[PDB]
């Protein structure tokens, strides 16, 4: 189905969407209802399991007291789902500690026995159609999916019938590549579902789509104009980053590298490698040690944001930007990284000071390397305006969430809950 869409095969690469009527800027192309989700373990308090609309003062589960709900009817809808977590999480207590993908896993196991047929969160590919490159895990990789098997089994064994360990490493291997984060207006994570149709469309780093959520439903929206017999692509990764780092992130998660027009003619990367217009202009052999540190420096953060303190991880921050001002230009996207990873330790440590200061010299450069409409520039803007807003900066507050309201006005639709949130933020 889905009106004035279908799926095909995309030549070179494979299933894909494409428009068989125009598709104007802001245009939603289709929803996708959440065929499988979970609500984080970190936005608990904050947001409804059911729905995840974020509300202070939330009612609690009365058995396990872990889950927040709307009103009854999200608690009593929610259930289902819940009854596999919720006797669990009052045995295990603390120790109750499922991944995300073991926690996602276990929904899906509980819509296949439930509802075995096809859901209307599958009209165009179906969650047993889905990609698992198992061919191509390497055995870090196949090891995780042995301890999420074993975590599944350790943490659900009361409410889930299993199939075999060779059903469950296909389903893990699938879930790991198709599952889709959620996240808030802020960009900040919300949880993790399975959306088989927004799942059936392809990549570009130039997209005509984009992805938002209402709650767990899943929005399409067209970013550039599409015509009939054009084929819909939304972006798999960061588009802040040159060709070479998102070719490598693309093959590391989804094996396959990209030919769309940015990653041919790399128009943006010298600009998002920007270099310091020294009088000694810095050597190509210089330039070339600086883009490798900063590449491997990167890779140690991600990995030192489970073991070191949010005051170590600023001196990291700190320090690296330090090293890498000695070659790099501070709109270069490198520095741009660090800058963005101390915003939020700033965020989380609630210096809303530190924080303000990292976003006035982000969004600048944001705005030159991410497309007109992208959520990493809105929620940027968002951020800024917020943090404007509560240290009284009424006038550079209003003119931040205005700009914000702009670019999502396009992506998350004029009658998004966000933007009048947004609104009521000017308002009152
Ligand atoms: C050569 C080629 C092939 C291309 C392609 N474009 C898509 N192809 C495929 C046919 C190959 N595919 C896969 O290997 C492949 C595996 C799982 N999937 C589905 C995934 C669902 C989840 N999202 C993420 C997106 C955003 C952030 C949150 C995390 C979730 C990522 C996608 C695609 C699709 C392109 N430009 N070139
Ligand atoms: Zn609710
Ligand atoms: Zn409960
Ligand atoms: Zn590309």
């Amino acid at each position: 189905g889905l009106g004035g869409l279908e799926r095909f095969c995309s030549p070179g690469k494979g299933r894909g969407l494409r428009a068989l009527q125009p598709f104007q800027v802001g245009d939603l192309l289709f929803s996708c209802p959440a065929y499988a989700y979970v609500l984080t373990v970190n936005e608990r308090g904050n947001h409804c399991e059911y729905c995840f609309t974020r509300k202070e003062g939330l009612s609690k589960c009365g058995r396990c007291k872990q889950a927040f709900y709307c009103n009854v009817e999200c608690q009593k809808e929610d259930w289902p789902m819940h009854k596999l977590e919720c006797s669990p999480m009052v045995v295990f207590g603390e120790n109750w500690n499922p991944s995300e993908t073991v926690r996602l896993t276990a929904r899906i196991l509980a819509k296949q026995k439930i509802h075995p047929e096809r859901t209307p969160s599958e009209k165009l590919l179906a969650v047993k159609e889905f990609e698992s490159h198992l061919d191509k895990l390497d055995n870090e990789k196949k090891d995780l999916i042995q301890s999420d098997i074993a975590a599944l089994h350790h943490f659900y064994s009361k409410h889930l019938e299993f199939p075999d360990n060779d059903s469950l490493v296909v389903l893990f291997a699938q879930v790991n590549c198709n599952g889709f984060t959620i996240e808030d207006e802020e960009l900040s994570h919300l949880g993790s579902a399975i959306f088989p149709d927004v799942a059936l469309m392809n990549h570009s780093c130039c997209p005509n789509v984009i992805v938002t959520y209402k709650g767990t439903l899943a929005e399409v929206r067209a970013v550039q104009e599409i015509k009939p017999g054009e084929e819909v692509f939304t972006s798999y990764i960061d588009l802040l980053y040159p060709t070479e780092d998102r070719n490598d992130r693309l093959r590391d998660s989804y094996f396959f590298t990209c030919e769309c027009q940015e990653c041919t003619t790399k128009d943006k990367d010298k600009a998002k490698v920007e270099i310091r217009k020294l009088s000694d202009p810095p050597k190509a052999e210089a330039i070339r040690d600086m883009v490798r540190y900063a590449r491997n420096v990167i890779e140690e953060f991600r990995r030192a944001k489970h073991y070191k303190s949010p005051s170590e991880l600023l001196e990291i921050c700190e320090l690296s930007q330090e090293k890498m001002s000695s070659v790099f230009e501070d709109s270069n996207v490198y520095m741009l990284h660090m800058m963005y990873q101390a915003m939020g330790v700033c965020l989380y440590m609630q210096d809303w000071e530190g924080a303000l200061q990292y976003g006035q010299k982000i969004i600048k450069p944001y705005s030159k390397h991410y497309p007109l409409y992208s959520l990493n520039v809105a929620s940027m803007w968002l951020k800024l305006g917020r943090l404007y807003m509560g240290l009284e900066h009424k006038a550079a507050g209003e003119k931040a969430l205005k700009k914000a309201i702009a670019i999502m006005e396009v992506a998350h639709g004029k009658d998004h809950p966000y933007i009048s949130e947004i609104k009521q933020e000017i308002e009152s």
